[PDB]
């Protein structure tokens, strides 16, 4: 009991089995057996003694086995539960992409009416809202500037009852957190409703507060294209209307001149300049994607486009970002304050590339002559069907999904594919009743993904309830190319995107062609 209970509660057959398999007769894994596991099961490409040894060095608890270049079942588990055993590629959790292309080649973490903490009509505004977003890696922030008392511009949602805050206060906060999560450029989208004088105050504050961080002049040689994230490292740039508008402000707009959508076109006569940016509401963007997906795509190759939520989303609900990324849209602004599958997917995408806020787009979306249209799929580079098999084995210590303290979770898991329309899919396990500690599903799903480069796999765990809506227990969204194979643990996040240190799913993933 003292142990029985102890080790029995803390016993994981699925782990036992996996170990046994990799180990066979033996009670330990030799480097050779380990390397075999890494290759055969984990499909590691760097599978070899070096990797095996570092895994052992890092995770093997037994001094004996460690010294003797072996891995025990315990070390096996530890590796599996570590950052290396994470279904989300540890390698992609650092900046590894090419950060030297023009801004228009990356998806950019962007937020909508960043100052808001709640709804769009009467909820509060706060510098905190900016800090939170920035801490979540957001790169493109929104500032709605209005004239305030004492000649100090304030920020709030025009024509609503949303609380107000100061423009300067907002700038200081931004100043302080702009690069906490990433060193890459922050872009301030200014929606300017200020009088000429207050605009002057804006410019003053900008300069005074941002100081050298502020990009107030074109970079050298930045001639034909937008600068790259690298070239703009440590800088904050302004997006807004450029010469009703004082030059003080207007002159600070260098690479993001807010423009009205004209249309798309081959030459340089009618598809704005690389330093011109159009914004589209969700509704309008959809229509354009619906009618001219390829034009938009091609358009997005060398131009930044911003999309923002539909006006009816006064509750600050969010739309799916994927549908906009599928069109090459880079500044897909969501309401960062709102928990949901949308921000889940959003933050999943941006966890990629070191979480720096700039994720390089697939090459075919960086090809000015692509014929891609996520909506009307034809043969091309983007076509690379893969077969994904995901086995949801078990769950460990699922968070008590907010009830009180006497009901036990009745967990079930949902796995979804997000990507081009033809790839979207969703499957769910059965419900395990009254077990959040170590529910065991042992269910496998299989999906066919034709445009993996645009796909994300999401794991959501819910607390089933016949009576009511199933409670959301935890979630994890992984960009396709960061999805690791073999036995892995999916580390569950809360509604707010926070880590659940011990909440995981143990899965087995396989991706075949
Ligand atoms: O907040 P809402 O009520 O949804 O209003 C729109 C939203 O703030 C957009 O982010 C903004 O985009 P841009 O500043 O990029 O243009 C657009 O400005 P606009 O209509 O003046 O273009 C606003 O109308
Ligand atoms: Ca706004
Ligand atoms: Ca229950």
């Amino acid at each position: 009991e003292i142990e029985t209970f102890y080790k029995m509660l803390t016993q994981r057959a699925e782990i036992d089995r996996a170990f046994e398999e990799a180990a066979g007769s033996a009670e330990t894994l030799s480097v050779e057996r380990l390397v075999t596991f890494l290759q055969h099961q984990q499909r590691e490409e760097e599978a070899g003694p070096a990797l095996a040894l570092s895994l052992i060095e890092r995770y093997e608890p037994s001094e004996t086995a460690k010294a003797q270049r072996q891995m025990t079942k315990d070390g096996f588990l530890m590796y599996l539960l570590s950052a290396d055993g994470n279904a989300f590629s540890l390698a992609h959790r650092r900046v590894y992409q090419d950060m030297d292309q023009p801004l228009s080649h990356y998806l950019v973490s962007s937020s909508h009416n960043t100052y808001l903490l709640e709804d769009q009509l009467t909820g509060p505004s706060s510098t905190e809202a900016y800090i939170r977003a920035l801490c979540k890696g957001c790169r493109c922030l929104e500032l709605d500037c209005w004239d305030g008392p004492n000649q100090e511009p304030i920020i709030y949602h025009g024509y609503t009852f949303t609380s107000k805050i100061l423009f300067c206060d907002v700038l200081r906060a931004i100043r302080d957190y702009a690069f906490k999560a990433s060193p890459y450029p922050v872009i301030l989208s200014l929606e300017n409703h200020c009088s000429l004088e207050q605009q002057r105050v804006m410019a003053r504050h900008l300069r005074a507060i941002l100081g050298p961080i502020l990009l107030d002049q074109p970079l050298d040689g930045v001639t034909t294209s937008l600068p790259s994230p690298e070239q703009l490292k440590g800088k904050i740039l302004l997006k807004g209307k450029k010469l009703k508008l004082v030059p003080e402000l207007s002159d600070m707009i260098i690479y993001c001149k807010s423009v009205h959508f004209g249309g798309f076109s081959s030459p340089g006569t009618s598809g704005q300049a690389f330093y011109e940016m159009a914004s589209f509401s969700e509704s309008r963007a959809l229509r354009l994607l619906q009618e001219s997906g390829n034009g938009f795509v091609r358009h997005n190759v060398s131009c930044l486009s911003r999309i923002y939520p539909a006006g009816w989303r006064t509750d600050s609900s969010n739309y799916s970002p994927v549908e906009m990324w599928n069109g090459g849209c880079q500044i897909v602004a969501l309401n960062f304050q709102t928990p949901g599958p949308e921000m889940d997917v959003y933050l999943g995408c941006f966890q990629d590339n070191g979480g720096c806020g700039y994720v390089l787009k697939p090459a075919f979306l960086r090809d000015p002559n692509t014929t891609f249209n996520s909506r009307a799929l034809t043969q091309g580079p983007w076509w690379r069907p893969e077969r994904l098999r995901v086995r949801i084995i078990s769950g460990q210590q699922l968070p008590k999904v907010n009830k009180n303290k006497n009901s036990i979770v009745d967990p079930k898991v949902i796995v979804e594919i997000h990507g081009v329309g033809r790839d979207t899919g969703s499957r769910q396990t059965a419900v395990i009743t009254n077990n959040g500690f170590n529910p065991r599903w042992d269910m496998e799903f299989e999906f066919e993904v034709t445009v993996p480069d645009l796909a994300l796999v999401r794991f959501m765990v819910e607390d089933y309830d016949s009576s009511s809506k199933n409670d959301f227990i935890g979630q994890s969204t992984i960009p396709w190319n960061s999805l690791k194979q073999g036995y892995r643990h999916v580390h569950l996040l809360s509604k707010n995107g926070d880590q659940h240190p011990s909440a995981t799913l143990f899965v087995k993933i396989s991706i075949q062609d």
